């Protein structure tokens, strides 16, 4: 069956922009899952979840009789795809349940967990997502055991199908290091966005770097992708010595035993996978990593004991019944229980990455303070279980349910409350007249409120205009940013705003966040009448600002745009061409493919680009909102080439003439290209489209500055 | 980027359902196309398509100064992908302006074509689609040069982005039969769905099948490949003597000077493709499909000289300026003008295609009789011609605008005009009484108002309930109808519609047709009643009865379901997996994933299966409508293996005891297999979700049984 993917494997993919459309949900357009989970009696489902943990199905029997282990691994998994690069994978859209994540090595038996919580899902119905079920278990899991938890927080809807997301371009599963698609290059350099150093792993190789049992380098791969995970040392080993508490591991016998992954296996196998061969194929006999290490002398309960062992014995490289690399306590006594026989014991056992904590020299002094300070280790542990299963849910504003925790946290870049009054209509006219009369230009106005609206990504909820961290550091230096012009900006937004709240009775105040939100509108507003159109923009007031206390300047450097089609922005030279990127920017703002179009034909003629470049400005009157950009665009007046310069410029000359016209860029141009985009750009550039074009723009821009607003969802 | 293709590249395709979503599509969710053209200036249209034809731009200068050759083969592609087995491809979309068509080696120059209309789409803009344009443009042409059409209909509204068509398995543009992917085989049989003989070809090889230059052996081909776009002898006659009575072929130098088709072109090309490196690269020097041939005298103005020529004169084999075989009148003076040079002058030539017409002999009778009778060519080419172009534009009732044909063809299935008063909804409640205290059953009327509605296709907009087609022949005796107990129901029917008919006022009366979908109506209310819920199925009368006399029944073989996974149907055996049948069928009937999933399941349960098997009736209440089909489709204590007697069939077994439980089809297991399905069968299966089961399923019965109904629109 050829595909156009088969003829073209280069042309620009618009399908990641319309997933997630209504056609392929099965709730109605209506449904609202917030509304339906603060409706669930939470508690009932954690009381079925307590029971189901020492409740063993036949078809995956319960190691040591409780299945808690197995559901704190699912709930890792769930979460530990997360990449701070660009916010993307996660727990926060139940995705483990599609392809390929479902079907990764490493999610192997995963499907076992899953089909387990089915009577569960079922019970509840709508009212319980998949997402949160999936973090609701692996909490309770922690409860059951002895382990009390820092909180939990709803609201996680489900997906439908999968989300495309570049996890590498390895063609075979799992393959190491130095092959044709190699993921890294140089002194181990992984590369952006990717987070795990093998196809198909959550972050590393438990038998250590490439299969090479060296604790030491292992250290060096975890701390990296764990960093690409937004932790830091003490919570990464917080979280592996926390989870490694508890459960096992699964190596029974060979690999080759395991048949095939869940994609891949037979209609009868009704959505599970890796069916073994090997003696019962589950249970005392299962198969899963291929490693065998039990780490507690009570794999069923909190305790202590993971770093007694770790500090307590020397270790000796040893293989699995499966032939991988462990380790075996030097000269233990089988201290060990077994998971399935109450007369068979065994030495404590360990990966080599968990012995990455003690040789590590910066792991082995964090260790060593949780050893002698188990206090220390069992509350960081909780507070990074928490982060790790609630970093990509987003402002605080969209946690649902009893159990969330109310102290505010670093990493979920906090915005205070608001405690006065709003500004009201009159309000915001009367500003918005004062922004205009300061002064200030429609490209300023315009480039510094899509500055700090665009920061925004869908994938992980972090962004946006609220909190008006864009006067703060690092976001007013960005290059994108344009330091001094928005200085400037900001210099008379600012003294605007003194004197607007100097003048109030009552405690009302406007907050910087909202101002600049509100002259961004003035800047559209102003540019519909430079045009001949009489616009209102709408503006919804209550954003707050943080301040540089309540703003991680590192954990923000991975919002940095460092490609922006929409300000025709590229800070350096990327191997993906920047139409590319255009697109990967328009699917984290969570626009489609015409509010694309739209938005950045208007940004063009509006003056939004970095350093008032002409690419794209395809107007004669630039500063007014019109539909010139696309007019002009696709004007066959107008021939098009790339400089001896710079390829990826273009010159448009009139056909006739030979006469300079415009300058573009790849950016610019594709949308007179692509056979998608440009039947796109043709409705927007047809004589009866200047009001719809204008509409659609104020509707999008509307959009963008409210994407981060769920306290008005 | 290794995606989920690369990883399962056999795994089932759902997205083909979820295309043409509201997030691609530009115009508002309340654009209405119909009303758009509706108000059209189509005259206006037509004056300035007029002053187009001879106004000749530089880029690509009009041979003869007339760009009417090129724009009726830009029509005829538009519509000549046509295949009758799906009622896939046509021009009634548009498709050509998106990939692959765009691109295709028959579509080359086309892409200049449609950037000549770019000035007049933009004039007029929303009130005219590309789709319409394309073929109003072709008309135009045609009677810019003298030739009477038979009529125009508007109302093909545009497409946003490419339908994904099976077009062959072929990985290389235009490779000759025989290789590892042959769409042939046998004694030269064409495989279904196919219509073309070789990849990116309209229908066959102008220089001979495989390019062997042999007329006889090549009228095979053009007979099967134009039978299969619905045509017979005298139509494909007509079409291609009457298209090559204008124009000219472009093969002015080697076919390697020619570059990139448009979607593998630079961005500069800005949607162009085959730029040419001979000479000028256009005009006098231009290289299309690489012959070189004039047919007529007056290449600008309809005329009977094709024929005069094909028989006027004896025929030698030659090459082109490319290389290409064609035929050429040595004995003939030069009478054929150039198109560029008025003092250079030209012998005439034909293709081997063109000389099939007269060495094939049912051909030449027709040929002849064409010849002979010019006056019959016109008006058999002009019929040819509208049904080309309309051919999946559905029912009359679609067709806008002021030059729409009176009179009714045979090829349009139509249906008579009603009469008469309606039937209210008092009145149908108590048709609905009489149908169900008659003794049909919940399974009798739904399976039979399911195999009147299910032979709709969106894809042409052929078929549906519309007519009472099922009575009539062939549909009467096709399996999937199961004809002995079809026979039973329709008498019964038709006894409870004289019966009405004959006790009312004023000449009130209700269609079979009408009627047919009504006691569906009601078996799935009394299916409803069975499980304790009370509904009302939404019912539209207004549905006519169509005679034997108005039903071509060659034509109705296409519309036969060999598969219908809806009714646990496979009339033979396929290569392909009857779960991929199923979805093309569901795509056939505009089904979303969700509506094909509650569809099916509820089909399930209701007793719609063809010969009552119990594959996939999960349930112990047959004639109820409840969730059961997805409730133990789910449940874990039941274990799924093919039987030894067929791989395709399943038993389900009770885990713990083997007691059989059930049996199903692939069909029925895919839905607790697929990652996305099982998702889905989840939501139905959930124990919070009876009253979505039913409404949905009320919902996506309803849609089904008014796919048709373009009369409500
Ligand atoms: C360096 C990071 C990590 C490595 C390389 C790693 C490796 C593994 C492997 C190979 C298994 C065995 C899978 C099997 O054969 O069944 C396992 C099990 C598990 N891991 Fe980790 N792990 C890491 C971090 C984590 C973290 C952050 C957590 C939780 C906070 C976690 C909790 C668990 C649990 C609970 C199990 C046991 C499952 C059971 O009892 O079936 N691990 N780990
Ligand atoms: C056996 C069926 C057919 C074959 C193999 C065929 C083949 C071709 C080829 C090879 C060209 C030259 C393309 C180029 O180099 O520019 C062409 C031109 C054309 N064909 Fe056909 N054709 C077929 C049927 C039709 C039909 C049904 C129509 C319309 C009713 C049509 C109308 C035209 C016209 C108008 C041109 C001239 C283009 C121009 O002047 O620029 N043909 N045909
Ligand atoms: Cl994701
Ligand atoms: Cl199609
Ligand atoms: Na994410
Ligand atoms: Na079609």
């Amino acid at each position: 069956g050829t595909s156009n993917r088969d003829w073209w494997p280069n042309q620009l993919d618009l399908s990641i922009l319309h997933r997630h459309s209504s056609l392929s949900d099965p709730m109605g357009k209506d449904f609202n899952y917030a509304q339906a989970f603060e409706k669930l009696d939470l508690a009932a489902v954690k009381r079925d979840l307590h029971a189901l943990m020492t409740t063993s199905q036949d078809w995956w029997p319960a190691d040591f009789g409780h299945y808690g282990g197995l559901f704190i691994r699912m709930a890792w998994h769930s979460a530990g795809t997360y990449r701070t690069a660009d916010g993307r994978g996660g727990a926060g859209e139940g995705q483990q349940r599609f392809a390929p994540l479902n079907s990764w090595p490493d999610n192997a038996n995963l499907d076992k967990a899953r089909r387990l919580l089915w009577p569960i899902k079922q019970k509840y119905g709508r009212a319980i997502s998949w997402a949160d079920l999936l973090i609701l278990t692996g909490n309770v899991a922690l409860e059951s055991m002895g382990f009390k938890t820092f909180g939990f927080a709803g609201g996680r809807a489900d997906t439908w199908e999968p989300e495309d997301v570049y996890w590498g371009s390895e063609k075979i599963w799992l393959e190491l290091s130095g092959g044709p698609n190699s993921r890294y290059s140089g002194d181990r350099q992984l590369e952006n966005p990717l987070a795990a150093v093998q196809m198909g792993l959550i972050y590393v190789n438990p038998e250590g770097p490439d299969g090479n049992p060296d604790p030491v380098a292992a250290a060096r791969d975890i701390r990296d992708t764990f960093a690409r995970m937004a932790m830091n040392d003490e919570e990464t080993v917080a979280l592996i010595a926390g989870g490694h508490t508890f459960g096992k591991t699964h190596g029974a016998g060979p690999a080759s035993n395991v048949g095939a992954e869940p994609e891949a296996a037979g209609i009868e196998a009704q959505g599970l996978g890796w069916k073994s061969a090997y003696r019962t194929g589950k249970g005392a006999d299962a198969i899963t990593s291929g490693l065998e290490v039990t780490w507690t002398t009570t794999p069923t309960q909190w305790s202590h004991n993971f770093f007694e062992n770790l500090f307590g014995y020397e270790w000796e490289l040893t293989k699995s019944p499966a032939g991988a690399h462990q380790w075996v306590a030097k000269g233990a006594d089988a201290v060990i229980p077994d998971a399935f026989d109450p007369s068979k014991k065994h030495r404590p056992t360990m990966l080599t990455t968990d012995l990455s904590l003690r040789f590590d020299p910066a792991y082995e002094k964090i260790s060593r303070r949780f050893h002698e300070n188990p206090e220390q280790f069992a509350d960081a542990f909780a507070r990074a279980w928490f982060k790790l299963t609630h970093r990509d849910m987003g402002p605080r504003a969209r946690y649902l349910g009893p159990e969330v925790p109310a102290e505010v946290l670093l990493w979920q870049d906090p915005i205070p409350a608001v405690d006065h009054p709003l500004i009201d209509a009159a309000d915001a006219a009367e500003l918005k007249a004062k922004v205009l009369a300061s002064g200030l230009t429609v490209s300023q106005l315009v480039s510094t409120a899509w500055a700090a609206a665009s920061t925004f990504r869908g994938s992980d909820k972090r962004g946006g205009a609220n909190g008006a961290r864009i006067r703060l550091a690092p976001q007013k230096d960005w290059e994108a940013n344009q330091p001094e012009q928005l200085a400037a900006v900001l210099e008379t937004l600012e003294a605007i705003r003194t004197a607007f709240n100097g003048a109030q009775r009552g405690g009302k105040q406007v907050s910087l966040a909202d101002l600049i939100v509100l002259a961004g509108c003035a800047g559209v507003e102003q540019a519909a009448k430079n045009a001949g159109h009489a616009v209102t923009v709408p503006f919804a007031p209550g954003r707050a600002d943080a301040s540089q206390e309540q703003t991680d300047v590192e954990s923000m450097a991975v919002l940095e745009p460092v490609a922006d089609g929409f300000r025709n922005y590229l800070k350096g030279k990327y191997r993906v061409p920047a139409e590319v990127l255009l697109v990967d920017k328009a699917q984290l703002l969570t626009l489609s493919a015409p509010e694309m179009t739209v938005l950045l034909g208007g940004l063009r003629v509006l003056g939004a680009n970095v350093g008032q470049s002409r690419h794209g400005v395809f107007t004669a009157r630039e500063q007014a909102l019109t539909n010139d950009f696309f007019v002009n665009l696709l004007d066959m007046g107008t021939e098009w080439k790339p400089t001896a310069a710079d390829a990826d410029v273009f010159e448009g000359r009139d056909r006739a003439t030979g006469e300079l016209k415009w300058t573009g860029t790849r950016v610019d141009l594709v949308f007179g290209s692509h056979s998608q985009l440009r039947a796109l750009a043709e409705v927007y550039g047809s004589a009866d489209a200047q009001e719809k074009f204008v509409r659609d723009f104020v509707a999008v821009w509307n959009k963008v500055m409210n994407l981060d607003r769920f306290d008005l969802a």
